[PDB]
């Protein structure tokens, strides 16, 4: 059992994470409603509609009706209304999913935001090791089964005392060896805590981030956030 | 008689201009609530709170009990509550207000914005022309009586057709008057169409946007942008 990704993202805030929420809506009249409260907030800013459906690979899947992208680039909220009408009542197909697709009650509405790096994270009981371990790679653009075979120089696996859970030096070391410097490497440690005390403290099975960014603020300030969240339970 | 900063960014963006409303709060907790929920769409932003009050230089005024500053910069939803906690049920003090300042019931909660530029433009009822004029100036950040006599250059007064409103040529010479160029010219067009709207249609005696900025998204789209409003009316007005 995988839960969306609004819930997951939610899950993370109430821990101290960063995430980007948005705001979920389950018609694309209301769907454009939330993109226009959001322009008294940051005028002229760009959306994202993201479709909840339990199945990844969304960004690159496509409707029956003929709309492409499951993730998609809005710039007004009449385009936000236009895509969440074709995303809401219907089926999205990715490769994740039978040539039958999913079926889509709800959106994720977004702002739009600048993404400087993009990162992959997992946390998962290893039954080799007999622990859990933290997972992850500088290179979130690309699949993580490429990865081990193209550049592995940037994959990196923490296992995790299962009793103390991760300790500040191994947090830091992973930061770092994923070319954080300055405030982000704090800020990373801050999150990936927040990851695993989701994990841990929520009995999860898997605690997939993909992406974890580093994203601008409006102001142009470098944060870590989760731009998307895959939480599974037994 | 002025209305609120609220109603008046509300009313330009009834008549299609881009304005910052934020969102109005009458307790500090609600004023929190606002910033925590935006901080799901833009992660990490700062906020910047701004009294609702009937007066002019609230950037530049205190607060009785040790609070320096009316519109104020704010990194968290707690400092919004903070902040806001100083500002609602108490008393400002301006340039533009008495010894003992002005109550305040309730803050604008904004997201807090890059600002690359800050214009003022006034369109007002010329009475010694005899017409609505528009006044601008490239150098919002001095004051306008400071601007028309220590760089006058940068001062345009503008001459309005009461009958036939702005013409397109007059807005795109002021725009680039301005020193703008590409699409924000046109986009400078498009928001003074919108503001002379609100002056004409309204029975409006001034319509002031100290400062009209250029501002960027979030993702680093430069547009035009009220970031003040001061809309007055004159309820003894000629019929
Ligand atoms: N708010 C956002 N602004 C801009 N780009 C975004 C935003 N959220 C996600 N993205 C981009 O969209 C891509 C697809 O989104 P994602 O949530 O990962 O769905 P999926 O992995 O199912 O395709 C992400 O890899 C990221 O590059
Ligand atoms: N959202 C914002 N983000 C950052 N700075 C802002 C924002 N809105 C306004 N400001 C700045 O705050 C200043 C003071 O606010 P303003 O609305 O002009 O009130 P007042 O003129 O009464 O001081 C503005 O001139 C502008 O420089
Ligand atoms: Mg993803
Ligand atoms: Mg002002
Ligand atoms: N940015
Ligand atoms: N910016």
């Amino acid at each position: 059992m995988n839960i969306h990704e609004w819930q997951s993202k939610q899950l993370i805030q109430k821990y101290g994470g960063r995430a980007q929420s948005g705001e979920v809506a389950f018609s694309p009249e209301r769907s454009r409603d939330i993109a226009k409260k959001l322009w008294n907030q940051f005028p002229g800013c760009e959306f994202v509609v993201k479709a909840q459906v339990l199945a990844g690979g969304r960004g690159k899947g496509h409707w029956e009706h003929g709309m492409q992208g499951g993730v998609k680039l809005a710039k007004t909220p009449e385009e936000v209304y236009e895509i969440a009408n074709e995303m809401i009542g219907h089926k999205l197909i990715t490769k994740q999913t039978g040539a039958k697709g999913i079926n889509c009650n709800k959106v994720m509405v977004c702002g739009a935001v600048d993404i400087l790096k993009e990162f992959y994270l997992s946390i998962l009981l290893d039954r080799a090791m007999g622990c859990p371990v933290i997972i992850a790679t500088s290179q979130g653009g690309m699949g993580i089964e490429e990865v081990a075979q193209k550049c592995p120089e940037c994959l990196f696996k923490v296992p995790i005392s299962v009793k103390n859970g991760p300790t500040n030096e191994q947090l830091v070391k992973l930061a770092k060896d994923l070319g954080l410097e300055g405030d982000l490497v704090q800020d990373c440690v801050d999150n990936v805590k927040a990851l695993y005390q989701v994990f841990d403290k929520c009995d999860s099975t898997m605690v997939e981030i993909n992406p974890l960014g580093v994203i601008e603020t409006p102001t142009d300030e470098k944060v870590i956030c989760c731009l998307d969240a895959k939480i599974a339970f037994d």
